[PDB]
C-alpha cells in the first residue's frame, strides 16, 4: 500500500466522489472526435468537460486550502 | 484522565468552542466530493471551510501566544 | 443544534433573505425543461437564474470578505 | 467600571472615532440579504464593508503596533 | 493572612493595577472560541491578548529588576 | 447624522453628482413598460440605462480604487 | 512649526513633490461624478487617479523603507 | 531505592506533575509523522511540543535557581 | 551502525513515518515532466509536492523545537 | 523642582528633542479614528507612528546604554 | 536624633542626594501598574528604575568600600 | 561538465521531459507565420503553445516551490 | 581635527567607501518625488534604495561587531 | 600512551559516545555544499549540525563545570 | 599561501562545492539582460539565481552556526 | 564617476543590455500617438511595449533578489 | 593646581587620549534627539556611543587593575 | 629585541599563528566598503570577521587562563 497524507486523501474524495468522470471525459471525448457535429454528443460532452473543470478546480483549491491551514501551525512550531 | 496542561486548556477551548466544525467540514467535503457542481453545496462548504482555517489559525496563534508570554516568565527565574 | 460561526451566519442571512430562491429556480428549471419553447416560462427563468447567480455571487463574495478581514487580525495575535 | 489599558484606549479611539459601523454593515448586510440585486444596495454595501476592513485593519495594525514599542521597553527593566 | 515580601508587593502592585485582566481575557477567549469568525471578537481578543502580554512581561520583568537590586546590596553584607 | 467615511463620501459624490438617475430610470421604465414599442420611450430609456451602467461602474471601480491604495498604507502600519 | 522628524520629510518630499494631485484627483473626481459618462473625464479621471495610486504606494513603501533601516542601527545601540 | 537530594527531588515534582507528557509528546509525533498534513495533528502536537518546551525550561530554571542558592550557603562555611 | 541522536532520531520518525513521500513525489515529477498538461498528472503532483513541503517544514521546524529545548538545559550546567 | 539623574537627562534629550511628538501621533490618531479610509490621513498618520515607534526604541536603547556604561564603573569600586 | 556613624552619613549622601527618588519610582510604579502598556508610562518607569538601580548599587559599594578602608586600619592598632 | 544543483536537475527534468518541445513550436511558428490562415497550422500552433505554456509553468512553480522548502530549512540551521 | 576611535574609522570606511551614496539617495528621492510615475526613476530609486539599505546595515553590524570584540578584551582586564 | 586527567576523561567520553559525529558532520557538509538545494541533504545536515552543536556545549559545559568542583576543593587545601 | 581557519574552510567548501555558480549566474544574467523575454532564458536564470540565493543562506548559515558553537566553548576558558 | 554598488551594476546590466528599448518605446509610443489606428504602428507599439514590461519587470525582481541574499549575509555579522 | 594620583593619571590618559568623546556623544545625542529618524545621525550615534562604552570600560578596568597591583604591595608592608 | 613575558609569547603564539588575519579582515573590509552589496565579498568578509572574533577571544581567554594561573602561584609564596 502507497503511503498518503491527509492532503492526498482529501484529493482523493474527490477522485472517489466522481466514479468515473475521468474515464466518462475520455468517452464522452472519444464518441464526439469521431463525429463532431451530432448535437446530442456535444451537448453530452459540454455537461461533461463543464462538470471535470469544477471537480478539478474544486480539488485543487482544497488542497491548496488545507495546505495553506497546516503551513500556518507549522510555522508556530518555532 | 489524560494531561493537560494550560495551553492544552487554550487549545481545548478552541476544540471545544466549535461543536463538531471538524465533522462539519468533514462532511460537507464529503457531499461535495460526490457532486462537486451543486452551487448548495459549493457554498456549504465555503462557508465551512473558511470558518475552519479562521478556527484553525486562531487556535495556532493564541498558544503560540501564550507560549510566548511562559518563557519570558520562565526566562526571569535565573 | 448544529454549530454556526460568524462566516455561517453570514451565509446564512443570504439563504434566509431569499425565501425559497433556490425552489423558485428549481421549479423554474423544471416548468422549462417540460417546454422549452414558452416565451413565459423562459423570461421567468431568465429572471430567476440571474437572479441565483447574483444571489450566489453576492453570498461567495462576502464570504470571502469576512474571511480576509478576519485572517489580518488573526495574523497580528503573534 | 472595567478596566481598560493604553492598548484599549487606542483599539477604543477606532470604535468611537467610527460611530456606529459596526451597527452600519450590520443594518446594510440585512438589508442586501432580503434582495442582493439592488444596485444601490450593492453600492452601499460595498461601501460600507470595504470601509469597515480598512477600520479593522487599521486598528488592528496599531494595537500591535504599540505593543510592539512597548515590548522593546520592558525588554530593557533587566 | 499570607506574608508577602517586597517582590509579592511589587508583582501585586500589578496584579492589582490590572483590575480583571486576568479575567476579561479568559472571558474574551471563551467568547471567541465559540465563534472564532467575528470581527468583534477577534479585535477585542487582540486588544485583550497583547495587553496581557504587555502585563506580564513588565510584571516579570520589574520583579527580576528588584531582585538584581536587591541580590547586589546583600553581596555587600560580607 | 450617519456615519460615513472617505469611500462612503467617494461613493455618495457619484450619488450626489447624478440628480435623480435613480428615479429617472425607474421612471424611465415605468414608462417604457406600460407601453414597449414607442421609440421616443426606448431611446429615452436606452439613454438613462446606459447613462445609469455607467454610472454605477464608475462608482463601484472609484471604492474599489481607494480601498486598494488604503489597504496598502495600512500594510505598512506594522 | 511643528515637529518633523525624517519619515516626515521624506513622506513631505512626496507631497511637497506633486502639486496639488490631492486637489486634481479631488476636482477630477467632482466634475466626473457630475457627468460620468464624458470620455474626457474618464479618461483624466483615470490618468489622475492611477497617478494617485502610485504616488501614495511610492510614498508609502518608502517611509516603511527607512524605517525598516533605522529600527536596524537602534537594534544595534544595546 | 535510588539517593535522590534536594535537587532531585525538585526536578521529580516536574516529572510527576506533568503525568505523562514525555509520553504524549512522543505519542502525537509518532501520529504526526505517519501523517504530517492532518490540522487536528499538527495543532495537537503544537500544544504539545510548546507545553514541553515550558516544561523543560522551568524544570531547568528552578534547579539552576535552587543551586544557586545552595552554593551561596556554602560558600559561608568557611 | 552509524551513530544517531535525539534530534536523528525524531528527523528520522518523520523519514520512516511518511513511507517513500521522496520517491513518490520524485515518481511524480518524472510522469508529470513527460506531459506536463495531464489534469491527472497534475493534481497527483499538486498532493504530493504540497504533502512534501509539510513534510519538509515540520521536520525541520521539530528539530529546531527540540535543539531549543536541549541547548537552555545544556545553558544550566555552568 | 523634581529630581532628575543622567538616565532621567538622557531620557528627556529625546523628550523635548521631539517637540510634541507625543502629542502629534495622539492627534493624528484621533483624526484617523473619525475616518480610516482617508489617504491622507492614513500617510499622515504611517508617517507619524513610525516617527514614534523609532522615537521610543532610540530613547529606550540609549538609556539601556549608559546604564550598561555605569554599572561597570559601579562595579569597580569594591 | 539617632546616632549616625561615617557609614551613615556615606549612605545618606546618597540618600538625600536624589530626592525622591525613592518616591519617583514608587510612583512611577503605581503609574505604570494601572496601565502597563502606556509607552509614555513605560519609559518613564525605564528611566526610574534604571536610576534606582545606579543609585542602590553606588550606595551598597560605597559603604562596602569605606568599610573595607576602616577594617584594614583597626587590624593594625594590634 | 557544467555545475547543477538540485533546482537545475529539477527544472531539466521539465527540459528533458519535454523532447524538443522548445523547438516544436519554433517550428510550428515559423510554419504559420509563412501562411496564419491554414486551419490546420493555427490549431498546430495553438495545441503546441498551450503545451508549451504549460510547461513553462510548470516548470517555473516547481522551481519555486522546492526553492521554499529549501529556504525554510536554511531558516533553522541558526 | 575631530577625534575618531577605532570604530569611528570603521564606520567612516563604509562613509568613505560609498563616494555619494548619501547624496544619490537623496537626489535620486527629490527626482522620483517631483513624478513617482516614470519607470526610468523608479527602478533607478529602487537600486539606490536598496544599494543604501546594504550600506547603513554593514555598516551598522560592523561597527557592533568590533563593539563585541573589543569589550570581551576589556572584561579580562580585571 | 599519552596522559589524560579526570577533564580529559569527562571530555572523551563525549567524543567516544558520540562515535563518528565529528565525521558525519563533515561527510554532511561536503556532500550538502556539492549541491545545496536538495531538502534531503539540508534536512539531514540541520539534524547533524543541530546534534554537533549540542554535542560540543554539553562537553564544554561539563568540563567548566567539574574545574569548578575541583578548584573549590584545591583552594581548601590551604 | 593566504591563510584560512576553520570558518574560511567550512565558507570555501561551499565555494568549491559549486564549481563556477558564482560564474553562472553571471553568465544567465548577461545572456537574459541581453534579451529579457526568451522564456528559455527566464526559466534557466530562475534556476541560476535561486540556487544561488540557497547557496549563499546555506553558507552564511553555516559559518554563524560553527561560529556559535566555538564561541561557545571559549566562553569556558576563563 | 559616480558610485555604483552590486546593485546598482546588475540593474544596469539590464540597462545596457537593452540597447535603446526606453528610447523605442518612447518613439513608438510618439509615432501611435500621432495616429492610433495604424494595425502596423498598433502591433509595433504592443511588441515594445510589452517587451518593455518584462524589462522592468526582470530589472526589479532581479535587484530584489540579490537584496534578500545580501541582507541574510548581513544578518549573520552580529 | 588641583593633587592626582597614580591612579588619576591613568584616569587622565584616557580622558585627554580621547579628545572630546565627552562631548562629541553629547553632541550627537542632541543632533539625534532632535530627528531619532535620520540614517545618518542614528550610524554616527551607534558609532559614538559605542566607542564611548568601550572608552569607559577600558578606562574603569585599567583603575581597578593598578589598584589591584597597589594593594598587592602595600599589604606586604607589615 | 624587546622584553616578552610568558604572556607575551601565548599571546604571540595566536598573532603568528594567523599569518595575516589583521591583514585580511582590514582588507576584506576595504573592499567590501567600496561596494557594500557583493555577496562574494558580504560572504568573505563574514568569514573573516567571524574568525578574528574567535581570533580575539581565545587569544584574550587565554591570557586571562594562564594570569590565573600564575597569581595563584605567587600568593603562595609568602
Amino acid at each position: 500500500t502507497p503511503w498518503s497524507g491527509y492532503l492526498d486523501d482529501v484529493s482523493a474524495k474527490f477522485d472517489t466522489g466522481v466514479d468515473n468522470l475521468q474515464t466518462q471525459v475520455t468517452e464522452a471525448l472519444d464518441k464526439l472526435a469521431a463525429k463532431p457535429s451530432d448535437p446530442a454528443l456535444l451537448a453530452a460532452y459540454q455537461s461533461k468537460l463543464s462538470e471535470y473543470n469544477l471537480y478539478r478546480n474544486a480539488q485543487s483549491n482544497t488542497v491548496k486550502a488545507f495546505k495553506d491551514i497546516d503551513a500556518a501551525i507549522i510555522q508556530n512550531f518555532r
